């Protein structure tokens, strides 16, 4: 099954990722209505996440991706966040359960952007506790991984697709949002716990 590798906070792999997540903080059109509002998160731990299988299909999809597009995977480490994390790391990405570019599984470089998410669409009722989606107490999480982007495709308006177009293996819309409609494409990498900091 899925185990975790816990990371170090002195581990160059652990503040490579916390930079990553820490640098791609932005301001929202909605003002922070369904993020919260912060500055900064509190990361309390980043997890490595380990699955045999998931790994397997995503090398297995990395192969046909890289044959249709000049031998290249074309991989990205993107933030993605979502209430389903836990089944995410558990049994990986599923576009049976997939938006603005269509049934595709979203990801984004701004972790503050997947951070709108964790709670749901719009940030949905905030966390459970306190009902609150600025909540500066309950823990967050979200999840850095590899994306296989292969050849992507560019929508400038939004479209409702299933798969990418022919050719293609994502779609780039359009700040653009990394889609990718089949599960393989993507692997959970980095399992990021962590808190919103009241400014
Ligand atoms: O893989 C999935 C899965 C796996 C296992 C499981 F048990 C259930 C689902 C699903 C597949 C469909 N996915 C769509 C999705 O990512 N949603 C949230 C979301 N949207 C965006 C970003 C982001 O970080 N998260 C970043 O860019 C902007 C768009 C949109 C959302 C829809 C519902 C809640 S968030 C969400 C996860
Ligand atoms: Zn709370």
């Amino acid at each position: 099954g899925t185990i975790l590798l816990d990371l170090a906070p002195e581990d160059k792999e652990y503040q490579s990722v916390e930079e990553e997540m820490q640098s791609t903080i932005r301001e929202h059109r909605d003002g922070g209505n369904a993020g919260g509002i912060f500055n900064r998160y509190n990361v309390i731990r980043i997890q490595k996440v380990v699955n045999k299988k998931l790994r397997e299909r995503f090398c297995h999809r990395q192969k046909e991706v890289s044959e249709e597009n000049h031998n290249h995977h074309n991989e990205r480490m993107l933030f993605h966040g979502s209430p389903f994390i836990n089944a995410i790391i558990h049994k990986g990405f599923d576009e049976r359960h997939a938006g603005m570019f269509g049934a595709g599984i979203y990801f984004a470089e701004n972790s503050s952007k997947s951070n709108q998410y964790v709670y749901g669409i719009g940030g949905g009722t905030g966390c459970p506790t306190h009902k609150d989606r600025s909540c500066y107490i309950c823990h967050r999480q979200m999840l850095f991984c590899r994306v296989t982007l292969g050849k992507s495709f560019l929508q400038f308006s939004t479209i409702k697709m299933a798969h990418a177009p022919p050719g293609h293996h994502s779609v780039i819309g359009r700040y653009a949002e990394y889609v990718i409609y089949r599960g393989e494409q993507a692997y959970p990498e980095y399992l990021i716990t962590y808190q919103i900091m009241k400014p």
